[PDB]
């Protein structure tokens, strides 16, 4: 089964490059969706947990 990324990340670097386009490009898609679930709290979920 899939699990313990950050172990995964010491197989190969590549790993931290593509999660590092895909992480900075879907912030990109959802900073507009944070209107559209603006009744949630997904956002800040992170923005305190980082």
């Amino acid at each position: 089964m899939d699990s313990a990324p950050f172990e995964l990340f010491f197989m190969i670097n590549t790993s931290i490059l593509l999660i590092f386009i895909f992480i900075v490009l879907l912030i990109h898609f959802e900073g507009w969706r944070i209107s559209f679930y603006w009744n949630v709290s997904v956002h800040r979920v992170l923005g305190f947990k980082e």
